[PDB]
């Protein structure tokens, strides 16, 4: 699985990705499933947040955890909206909300249900994507256009793709399970 991450990652996102084990202690190299999800989520997020106007979202997610809470801070000081407890995504100058991005191998609604829960935000919207296809975001609202979300999926239905193909989905499927 550690070989297929790094040549299915570009070299950016998997070594954000190493950076986010390390300081949470793990290694890559035998956490091999949270590898591939941590990779997985920068994509997603980066994706996101290429699907809006230039200007549309703030970065939060990536970032090294102190400055992304300085910059959390800045847009909470100048915006008024409520500080999140816990390091969103994306903060979206549009709709004024921060955004936590969510991908899962579990059931969406299961996924999003727990990730509310968590943050106990009634400002913070969620979005969560399945490798199947689906998607749930609060309120039904989507954020992004049809055809930008559709990209997002689509790549994911590939790494499940090519996952499968090399015997290695149905472990990382049944990691994240274990994890819960
Ligand atoms: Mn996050
Ligand atoms: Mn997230």
């Amino acid at each position: 699985m550690e070989d297929f991450v790094r040549q299915c990652f570009n070299p950016m996102i998997v070594e954000l990705a190493e950076k986010a084990m390390k300081e949470y202690g793990e290694d890559p190299k035998i956490e091999t499933n949270k590898f591939a999800a941590i990779c997985t989520h920068l994509e997603v997020c980066f994706m996101y947040s290429d699907g809006g106007s230039k200007h549309r979202f703030e970065i939060i997610e990536g970032r090294d955890r102190t400055m992304a809470w300085t910059v959390v801070n800045s847009i909470c000081n100048t915006t008024g909206v409520e500080k999140p407890k816990f390091l969103p995504d994306l903060y979206d100058y549009k709709e004024n909300r921060f955004i936590e991005i969510g991908v899962t191998r579990r059931e969406v609604h299961t996924y999003y249900l727990e990730k509310a829960n968590k943050i106990k935000s009634e400002e913070t919207h969620i979005h969560i994507f399945s490798f199947t296809g689906e998607e749930m975001a609060t309120k039904a609202d989507y954020t992004l256009d049809e055809e930008s979300r559709a990209r997002i999926k689509t790549r994911l239905f590939t790494i499940r793709q090519e996952m499968a193909s090399r015997g290695l989905w149905d472990s990382f499927r049944q990691s994240e399970r274990a994890a819960a």
